[PDB]
């Protein structure tokens, strides 16, 4: 079996990471924990076994044959590197290395076989970009894809603990102590980073990270540039608006398709249905579609509302919803993990392909 | 001066009527308040005057010049041939008349024109419709309209009192009382007309209203056929999706459209800006966007996230935000009363044609 190593092990991504791999089929025979030197010394479970918490260094990876990042950019930046020098393949977590040439950007369902060249360094997509990818994949191998119109309605979790507990906290003033949501107070939502913070409670908020010069967010631009590189395609039209609403967790999306030929819809939601990772939930008759509340804790994605445009002859509109801390990270993560040893593809780098920054 | 009628004037749907005529710049000499037998004898305020509710019955019209409906639909139905025949001017706010030929269908920005032919009756549109066509025509008006595919953030008070109290309620039961939003008990959302009922908190319905035959339910149809009525116009493909989350007032709505020629972004900023009832909220650099929290309580449509689409050389996306009490109702109604007074139509019908 592997040692695996979990980077950012501390926090509630990391612990998201930890559970995923707890109900892993990866064979393990050794865990090892890193997270920042505050954090060395304590203790976490992985199944029945007490961890101890190691600080992450460029020297911390020696005989490690997977490593699991679970941090930030920063973290990824810096210490991905030395982890691929030291013979070790990295499923990183962040955007950082996702649209650079040489790591595969995958979501297994999809483009499995984009691992089998890898240089050390997987990317797991964003979360919004994930569930996308799963819906729509059935449907593109049977009648292609032409362009992409897509509505989010983003989950809060996506942003972090802090922003839900911003949510509820803000909540509770409203509900509770009678504050108008005008009056709160925000400090987190939309974006951590940015300038401005505004509430999110009883309200949407038509901005996911930072705004890029074209006027689209970095989350919008994501779902554009991440879409092109998994489905292999950039011919691919896609445009999307990314909206945070009042909900913890799971995203839904409102996405429109145009198909390069004509997909009769009992054949799109049969296809959709046979799909692996996929599930379908129409049935309009009984008031079944996909709802965010109901996806929470499942590692699946959910389709629904599927049916045509009423002037474009190719053009298919349906709904998705996933929950955004599994298949929308951890799970998407841990999955690449399995399907890295499922293919063969768990071995040392001899070329590096990444530079050492420190 | 005018006599103007409020019917249904008891509940919320008619509260929020009163508010907007109170502040109306119509020359009001009487008001009169009608509602059910049940309400008939009660007082409500009209500015500080407190009006005696009278039963809504088929001779109650008698003298009146204008009257609001703000009821259920069945009311409408009964009730509007009758004042209609009493001589009365009526603006109805249920779905009833939107789609009948004789009957105006009218967001007063966009097509007051079509309220000089009117028979007794014109019908306010959809709520989820007017903020959407008040974003619009500015941008039709100067380089025409080829699609339209829109995706709806609505708010549960667009559903009625009842929905906007089971939020709350629901809402509470997950933050102070620990049930998963899972386990929650609900009895009117995703609609009130059907079998099923979801839970709305931390959750996002992609249905309202009842489904119709095409599998796209009656909401996202009345945004269809709707559009084409008011911009006068069924070459203009629409297709929406209608999703309810968890805010109680004022709808929000991601809308691409594909105009005939191309328009320049900030030509379409100005222009929309420039455009009666629109506010341009639209500075990026500064994170200045709609939002439903801020459009509460006015009867601005505001418009923001205004750009290019990535491929199509004629897309152009944008968010739209207004109040569905006040802009998508109340005074979407009584803006239509205002119009027909500034345009000489406040008269009695001759042709009875209900």
């Amino acid at each position: 079996g592997y040692t695996v190593a979990v980077v950012g092990a501390t926090g509630a991504v990391g612990a998201q990471m930890i559970k995923m791999l707890e109900e892993s089929t990866l064979p393990i025979d050794k865990i090892r924990y890193l997270a920042s030197a505050r954090s060395a010394g304590k203790s976490l479970k992985f199944k029945d076994q007490d961890i101890t918490i190691e600080e992450t260094t460029e020297t911390a990876f020696e005989g490690v044959d997977i490593a699991l990042f679970s941090a930030g950019s920063s973290t990824s930046a810096k210490y991905a590197p030395y982890a691929v020098k030291a013979g070790v393949v990295v499923v990183d977590n962040t955007s950082y290395f996702r649209q650079n040439p040489d790591v595969p950007l995958v979501v297994p369902e999809v483009n499995a076989h984009a691992l089998d060249a890898h240089n050390g360094i997987i990317a797991c997509p964003n979360c919004s970009t994930i569930q996308m990818m799963v819906a729509l994949e059935p449907v593109r191998q049977k009648w292609g894809l032409d362009r992409i119109i897509v509505s989010t309605y983003q989950a809060v979790s996506g942003a972090g603990m802090g922003a839900i507990l911003e949510t509820q906290r803000e909540l509770r003033e409203v509900l509770n102590d009678g504050v108008k949501p005008c009056d709160l107070h925000a400090e987190i939502l939309p974006s951590g980073g940015d300038k401005k913070h505004y509430p999110i409670a009883f309200n949407a908020l038509p901005q996911i990270d930072v705004f890029t010069d074209n006027d689209y967010t970095y989350e919008e631009m994501k779902m554009t540039k991440e879409t092109k590189k998994i489905m292999e395609d950039d011919s691919i039209a896609v445009s999307a608006t990314c909206v945070r609403i009042p909900v913890l967790s799971a995203h839904s999306e409102s996405v429109y398709i145009e198909t390069k030929e004509v997909a009769p819809i009992e054949e799109v939601k049969a296809a959709i249905a046979a799909f692996p990772g996929a599930v379908l939930e129409d049935d309009v008759a009984h008031q079944i579609y996909p709802q965010a509340i109901n996806a929470v804790g499942s590692r699946d994605t959910f389709v629904g509302r599927i049916r045509k445009d009423l002037d474009a002859e190719k053009g298919i509109h349906m709904w998705v919803v996933s929950d955004n801390l599994l298949k929308g990270a951890a799970w998407n993560s841990v999955q690449i993990a399995e399907t890295l040893h499922e293919r063969g593809l768990v071995r040392p780098t001899a070329e590096l392909k990444f530079e050492l920054k420190l």
